[PDB]
């Protein structure tokens, strides 16, 4: 499933930064409870940059086991070399998930055609279906739309991540691509407006701790409800904006931990632990969505 | 050496994309001949984001041994996860480098504290001089002054690459610094100016390809005699500005093959070959410089 | 009228840079008969810049005097002082004119609070509707949304005119509102999808060509019929980002005199006249709306 | 003189908000002693936006006269429409004013075509010297150095003040430019740097209140001796900063009137009293640089 709320899930750690099964299996329990529509594993929220492959690999198969079936797992493949990207893709070839997520290559700064050529290849050599994902703010490139329009083409790249946070991409994409080709905000304070212009659906943040909330504003916001919609986003904005006062995942993490849905709110360098303002602040936006 | 200029150096690679010996040699000869004042191997130049880290130390050793002792080593040793950067420096401890370029964490957007702790972590795992280095246009994130400060203090944290673009930073990190602490620029077109407000040297990528007039402008630089200096810098700026006209290295590459360098322009994806427009625009830019 | 299809319109003049009464009256004469909802006199695009405020009121006299009671008529009273901001409009008080659109002061770069005081003072002086316009690109400085929101209680500061293109500002705005404070779109290119987050119209430089599609466009768009709108918009898109190639008014009083309905596509300084590449750009999106 | 500190003088008022003599005749006479180059009348920090032109002639003139050749006054006659420019820079013809400080037309947005003819038609209409003006963030436009270049040819055209606060622009502009073109930082937080570019002085908000530090600051600079210029520097880099916590001339007007230098530190709206935590703010840059 690409549609609807789909929670970018964190990867709960122990005190030594190993994951935690026991917090992970809660975490997903919630997931399957709370009518979120997939979980995409070990993407950013998930410390994919600091977890090696075989962890990765790892943390997702574990994700898997423990959904049993019951929701939907979607991994985070993205690398910034097309030949890891590709190798991390045939890891999870036959694994049981449904999809991945592939991010730009943030770093190195390819062109337009040398992002066309990487999702071309890493699409060529598997069948599971592919998600683009565009964040420039993080990466230092930007896949403009023509280039998605491209890669639309391609028989198993399915759709977008769009965190740019500009809303106007929504529509240069959508009329360059076939109608069942999906448009996801991964930006969680402007997702309900993404959602309201033509957008199918988010991969969110805010869906770690606020999953119920966030699946109904996605269920409305696809029936056209869009102000019944605002009334939730309204109580949700404060999370959305400030799950990011500190770099993610750290306050989301906090959070996790303050509602109980994970044993520590443990990292791995170079995120640091939360500062006590940004507890504060978090707990604060926490109040106000009604979750504590 | 961490003065004058330090030239960023392409990984030349055959038609499979393979690290070619004979033609990093003739490049490191190249370099002695030149005057240049050492090598950065394996850096962003140098392609170290599509190499893994065994090809990248293979890359390094092969540097080293063939500079045989007449021009100096710095390994790139740069990661977004503290463990991996660790891991990575620890392959060339007592190698024969003698320093390593390890860049701000890209990608994940660390907080100035969690860039603090990421080198100071790194720093005492190594007996290897380190040098900093910011490129917010690559990784998402800036590493300010008051944080240079800070890590400055650290024994072994010895300069900064400083890759903005704005030379404010020059006096706004020298004031914070002791007078030991090197500061290089890591922005060829601006490189002139940074060294003319006190910065000490360079690492190029013009370098690459015109070794003899970046050596003797940072020389004239460093003597004070900065308008004989700009006479080099105006016949080589038109490189400074094009040699980034497609994503680098693939300006820089070419025109070393141009040049009878390397053996081939070969790089690995995301880059790719480049244009035909990129090649006429760079063979002009060598030909202002007076190289072709 | 402060809804649907409302033009900025060009100041026609002749060749000494005076105002040419007569390209006036068929240009009023066209938005009759072509279903634009009012006429923005004397804004932006109309040159407000480059006319003392003698000239200013004469061309707004003269669009009220041509218009005869058959199209609503805005003037702008725009001023970076506040002083001036109130002669100006009390020289428009029982005029005709149906409001005011009224700028941020540029240049000076006053704060929130400075913002707040301007636009409050220039209500309290007159009966006329005041529209707010945001345009920081012209400005230095933006009116957030916080800031209308107050402004908005004010009895006679009935709408704003959003020029930022970021299109999140619609429903920040909107929920800190009342439901009839008017939001109108200051940007062509990302019009319809303002209107289609919530938005009421668009103050409009392609209407002053594509008067008839802008209409539709904007009527549609108010019944909820995006779709239908988005074909239109299709077809003008290239109107909406050319006519911007060159500073407007430049390109698009071209325009006007290629379709016939001014006489001249005379500008005072510091506008100059088109390129022969602007010419041809403008043309060329002029046929794919198919005006020409 | 166009050369050393020159200040951005302010324009006391008093509670009325009209100039007050006593106040101004103070400030002239503080910098004949303090060794001040040259004051720049109503210019930005003057409150050009909010005096009209009169107002503006009267206060130009009256600083001539109290200045009684004691110090060289340079007037502030930019405008965004170039016959308006023109005009208010006839007013100072054969006045006494040695030069005018003209700036990039604000708001309209004209190209680089059209500064030029805007310059270049202002220079033709006068004898006065003519220093151009750059500061994008407050004009929403930007005077690239290949456009001063080629105003520079024109020989009543003598100078730039430089205020982008990018610093690579001292060696652009002055490749392309005689030796006797003046280069003058209109930033006064990189104006020691700008000067040990290439730079020949600044037009300085900071000199209002610390005069005798600016002009031993400057001449320090002239004479290369850079680093007991920095000493300075640092005692005074907090104004250089919080002299903009809000909206210039807000905090300089309060500092102005703290030390005893004006009666009252009113200013003409949209410019507000200082808040009270700007006041704080200010005193401790003050008692930082050693004034209060």
């Amino acid at each position: 499933m690409f549609t609807g709320s789909i929670v970018a899930i964190v990867t709960p750690m122990d005190e030594k930064g190993n994951v935690c099964r026991a917090s992970l299996k809660k975490l997903i329990d919630y997931h399957v409870a709370s009518g979120t529509s997939a979980i995409v594993s070990v993407g950013t929220t998930g410390e994919s940059a600091t977890l090696n492959h075989d962890e990765h690999a790892d943390v997702v198969m574990m994700t898997l086991d423990l959904a049993d079936g019951r929701i939907p797992v979607i991994a985070g493949t993205g690398a910034n070399a097309t030949a890891e990207a590709i190798s991390l893709t045939q890891r999870f070839n036959d694994s049981g998930i449904v999809g991945c997520l592939t991010v730009t290559p943030y770093y190195n700064r390819p062109s337009q055609e040398g992002l066309y050529q990487h999702f071309k290849a890493i699409a060529e050599h598997t069948d599971l279906p592919q998600i683009l994902f565009n964040v420039p703010s993080r990466t230092g490139c930007d896949l403009l739309p023509e280039t998605v329009g491209r890669l639309a083409k391609v028989k198993n790249i399915i759709g977008i991540k769009e965190a740019t946070g500009n809303l106007t991409r929504v529509n240069q994409i959508k009329e360059l691509v076939s109608d069942d080709f999906v448009l996801l905000s991964g930006d969680d304070a402007s997702a309900l407006d993404f959602m309201q212009l033509g957008g199918h659906g988010v991969i969110s943040v805010t869906a770690n701790v606020a999953a119920r909330d966030m699946a109904q504003m996605c269920k409305l916001a696809a029936e056209g409800h869009f102000a019944e919609a605002r009334v939730i986003n309204q109580r949700l904005m404060p999370l959305h904006n400030k799950l990011f006062v500190e770099p993610n995942p750290i306050p989301v993490k906090w959070a996790c931990k303050e509602l109980g849905l994970v044993a520590t709110d443990t990292l791995r360098l170079p995120m640091t632990p939360i500062t006590d303002s940004g507890r504060e602040t978090v707990r604060a936006a926490l109040k106000h969505a009604g979750l504590l």
